[PDB]
């Protein structure tokens, strides 16, 4: 997250850190039940040097605040039993960029570990709405990741505007969120983590999933996120959640 600030400890207890064997933190995820996480499909695509699609080559850290303190009170470490990537995911366009991660053993909810509510299929997060992104990604483009979980408040962008800012790249599965003036944005390493919509009365919903962007925090280049309401039935079908 570029242009954000340190989260309070336990402030985003649904935020998860996913480490690939021998590489440290690669992507985020969100806790949605004791056994399941939501993340981005593109994080789990093999490359020539490493099988990111192999669930056994991941470790999930639940209840984490500081990447240098992974044995701190509150942290629950888990392996993945499986990675369900969306059937329509396209690694060229990043359409349908969403995956479901099954933990090998369930999380136990605590002050540091708690699920985020899913939005139902009819839920709308209208253009203009201020919502939050969190993660341990780069805090500057080309920079390095954050040790301490970062948070940044960003706004949903109109879809026609989004399409035009990133021409021939936006599908209905995607949403731009950020500022047209840049400054605050997700960045490398935030992928797969949640957009958290915090309402005045304490209702909190996951609005989307960090997916991709053109640079980070540039003007007229807001981050692109996977919309979550459209996937409510797919999540129910595949996980029971
Ligand atoms: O999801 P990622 O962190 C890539 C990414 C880049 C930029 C934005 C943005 N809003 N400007 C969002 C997402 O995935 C990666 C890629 C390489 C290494 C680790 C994670």
């Amino acid at each position: 997250v570029v242009g954000g600030t340190d989260a309070d400890e336990g402030e985003w207890p649904w935020q998860v850190s996913l480490h690939a064997l021998g590489q440290g933190h690669i992507c985020g995820a969100s806790l949605i039940s004791p056994n399941w996480l939501v993340s981005a499909a593109h994080c789990y695509i093999d490359d020539r040097g490493f099988r990111y699609s192999d669930p056994t080559q991941w470790t999930a850290f639940l209840g984490l605040h500081d990447q240098s303190q992974r044995s701190a009170p509150g942290v629950q470490e888990r392996r993945l039993k499986r990675i369900i990537s969306h059937p329509f995911f396209n690694d060229f366009t990043f359409d349908y960029d969403i995956a479901l991660l099954e933990l090998e053993k369930p999380a136990e909810y605590s002050s540091m570990v708690r699920p985020i509510s899913l939005p139902d299929a009819s839920h709308v997060f209208p253009a203009g709405k201020a919502i939050w992104v969190t993660g341990w990604g780069h805090t500057q483009y080309g920079g390095t990741g954050a040790l301490i979980l970062q948070k940044g408040e960003i706004r949903v962008i109109n879809q026609t505007t989004c399409e035009n800012l990133l021409p021939q790249q936006i599908t209905p599965r995607m949403m731009c969120v950020g500022f047209l003036s840049g400054g605050v944005d997700s960045c490398q390493g935030d992928s797969g983590g949640p957009l958290s919509s915090v309402e005045a009365d304490g209702r909190i919903f996951q609005a989307g999933v960090v997916s991709w962007g053109d640079g980070c925090a540039q003007r007229n280049k807001p981050g692109v996120y996977t919309r979550l309401p459209l996937f409510r039935d797919w999540i129910k079908e595949n996980t029971g959640v």
